[PDB]
């Protein structure tokens, strides 16, 4: 007999006070991270962050946020070389099975764009695919790697998708696929979120679209698209081309979701190895989809609040990023979010 | 900063009134942006927890507490239990200024609020013959032990041992003493986790007490163990606590005496109050001034005389307070 | 991965052949589940006994019905000795979680009942109450025994019976208690029940009765009950005033239901130690539920059938067995079954 006590499957909380693991990762990661943590106190919210470092304490994160339940993290570099460790951004939402990515990809107010007005979400699933890593040499110089598509995972990331339209009220979803050549692979893929988006959810719009014809359309005419649902290739794929779409990838929120735990991250992927230490990054990213940690976390009040600072900071011209078309810095952008802040 | 923040105040009985006031004088002489909805009470009790269910958070005294038949019953526990504020923690750090038999101590004692010999089950079956009713659950206790572990690694406290009487009440404590070496070691491995049984536990504690870095405890075991550490470091005086729920928290003397005998006298030493007064900035996010205000009553006390009655000194509660908001008016 | 030859779970079946548990038990019970085994070689029907006999291989009960999930058995007898065992009919249940049972009180056409035309079903929580077993003397000659009730096993029966008396068209629900005196323990049961009658289940007619108040109206007037909820030990007590008055033990059909498995006896429980051997007893309570089985485990073409065979058997008056006021053996009643199935 056991139910109001067995919170343990909730956000790590204490009088109030969440305590969310912080993963800074790599490249301008470190900065872009600080900038939220900056924003944070000055605005007295009520998390305290539990901050991991690390080359196979990929472990220790995963244990963190097993504890924690929530994370925001930047993104880790990943090695080339035969003899290199292997993403470890993916370990993480493999062994967490935090399924489901969200990237968001809407257009800003002061920021110039070759097609304004832009509003679509992407959904890929994290776990499967072209992602699942299982790779062979039989003979040498003949290499196969082997591309998992299971039921199971692909009824889950079908509903979860459903699931987020309903709830952020979109009217259309669409699956982005190769079945005309990979038939059972991605055939199962378009089969599976076609059937269960007439059966159940039927107040949505279904459909498909063949991930090339996708990528030129999103590229030329992206208006007609509103949430894309693929699996982990595709969706790094269009994902890179509705992060150019609005500016670029500074500019993107982003979310994993698994059953039990939630990891925040850019939701254009990008580590800016190059501009480390430079205090050039655009944090725009980070405390965005920083903002959809806490709207999360239920407090929103914070994140309704905090979003208008940035939203307006950045459509107010000058005193922006550097990529964005300004010539200040992170450090210099932070405060002006704060300050914006201090007036509300 | 910018905004202002309500927080629950209930004096409660005892030298409550007084050791309270010190708190609100310091705090608006330091113009800390906290407003108090201050509440006094026999079962509004009830005001009190409604009161901390819009606020989230309080600051506390001692309410007193009948030995009688007809008398109500803690008050004290039904806060919390209403609550769920489901941990206390008592913080037992000698003070530079303070004369104490064994010096440079450092422990922690976190007991469990709601369950344990609290639980108030009891019965009598023919007269004369009287069972109280024990309770001990593993949600309960998976709960506090986290709590525990999550406190110690907050904090950088290396050992968390666990206070039982598992060599009697097999079941009892036994399921309290497991659950949380258990989960000690399968999740928060970096923390030394070790059990100790109580009575034994409360003799080191009066001999050898710096062998202990943080203990976890049944509502019992905490009383006992939080009062032999509240005598090593000087009184009741000198113990900040806070008690945390997963919603709500209240801060209060880490040591729980009402000082009935002593009120009205300014006589008594408001340290326990304001400490954790500071605990409790610390926890909404002030903790500029948190910093700061330790540091004046920590100063004003080890510096000599001014300080009050139960520390050597031979001034009021008005004239130690007013140190205080001295020191602090030139940092 | 999981899904179609995964089922793990169903009754243990090897192409067609459902592999039972048998429990004969004490007293009649050895001679009684015989009776079954005849009746069932001679409809040639596709089970196959596992049978196990026994202090505490209670154990090796247990272990066989979790591999079969499915179980036929009589009763065991229990001390009321000091140094006594313990149920281990209550053993049973309570280690499957076997939490409901099941007593069918429907007078028989050939048998005389003081009241005729009677059909109430009692459903009794099987693992709480005061069959929960913590008992302790403080001082010599003080004794406590504990009576458990608990939300969750009480949200489940409750549930339990009112999808029962859904599925088997059933109008009316009454939970049997002493909530007047116990104001906690059945209070709970009470309120539960009622309470989850209503917000669900609001087609069926749900209503209380005091236990004392019930067990006069039972004998005196039980047409108008249906269905009864009950504890424990209420329903021990009522489930014998609706043995008697349909005629007695030997005319009722009882199951028992867990999750996952599922045990079925006679819904009377009697040991009839008396009668051990004599080839006297009186076979229609066990055969009864083990067409009760039969319809559970899906075949049911042979319960209807086996079912009919028994219920005009005892309808024509002689060649019934001696407690029902014939001349009759187990094995002659058992042989007129038989006989009238084999030209259906």
């Amino acid at each position: 007999a056991t139910a109001a006590q067995a919170e343990r499957t909730l956000p790590k909380k204490y009088g109030g006070r969440f305590t969310v693991t912080l993963i800074p990762g790599d490249g301008v990661g470190k900065e872009i991270t600080d900038s939220v943590r900056t924003i944070f106190e000055a605005e007295n919210i009520p998390i305290d962050w539990e901050t991991i470092n690390i080359k196979e304490g990929v472990y220790e994160a995963v244990e963190s946020l097993k504890r924690n339940k929530i994370g925001l993290k930047g993104l880790w570099h990943t090695p080339a070389d035969q003899t290199g460790h292997g993403s470890l951004n993916v370990a993480l939402r493999k062994q967490l099975d935090i399924y489901a990515n969200v990237a968001l990809f809407k257009s800003l107010k002061g920021v110039k764009t070759r097609i304004p007005d832009i509003d679509l979400i992407v959904i890929r699933e994290n776990t499967e695919g072209e992602f699942s890593g299982l790779e062979h040499e039989s003979v040498p110089g003949v290499v196969e790697s082997l591309k998992v598509m299971t039921r199971p995972k692909t009824e889950r990331i079908a509903r979860f998708a459903f699931d987020f339209a309903k709830k952020y009220n979109r009217k259309s979803v669409t699956a982005v696929h190769k079945a005309n050549i990979m038939k059972l692979g991605d055939g199962l893929f378009r089969n599976i979120i076609t059937e269960i988006g007439q059966k159940e959810y039927p107040d949505i719009d279904v459909s498909s679209i063949i991930v090339d014809n996708a990528s030129m359309q999103a590229v030329a005419k992206p208006h007609q698209f509103d949430v894309l649902v693929t699996p982990s290739m595709y969706g790094t794929i269009l994902g890179n081309i509705g992060a150019a779409l609005i500016g670029g990838p500074g500019l993107v929120a982003g979310a994993n979701f698994g059953r039990d735990y939630a990891v925040f991250e850019p939701g254009s992927r990008h580590v800016g190895l190059d501009i480390k230490g430079q205090n050039v990054a655009n944090p725009t990213a980070m405390i965005l989809s920083s903002t959809l940690m806490l709207n999360h976390l239920g407090l929103n009040e914070y994140a309704t609040r905090i979003s208008k600072a940035v939203h307006e900071t950045i459509a107010e011209g000058k005193h922006t990023t550097r990529d964005i078309g300004g010539s200040s810095s992170t450090t210099d952008f932070t405060n002006e979010i704060i300050n914006k802040l201090s007036t509300m």
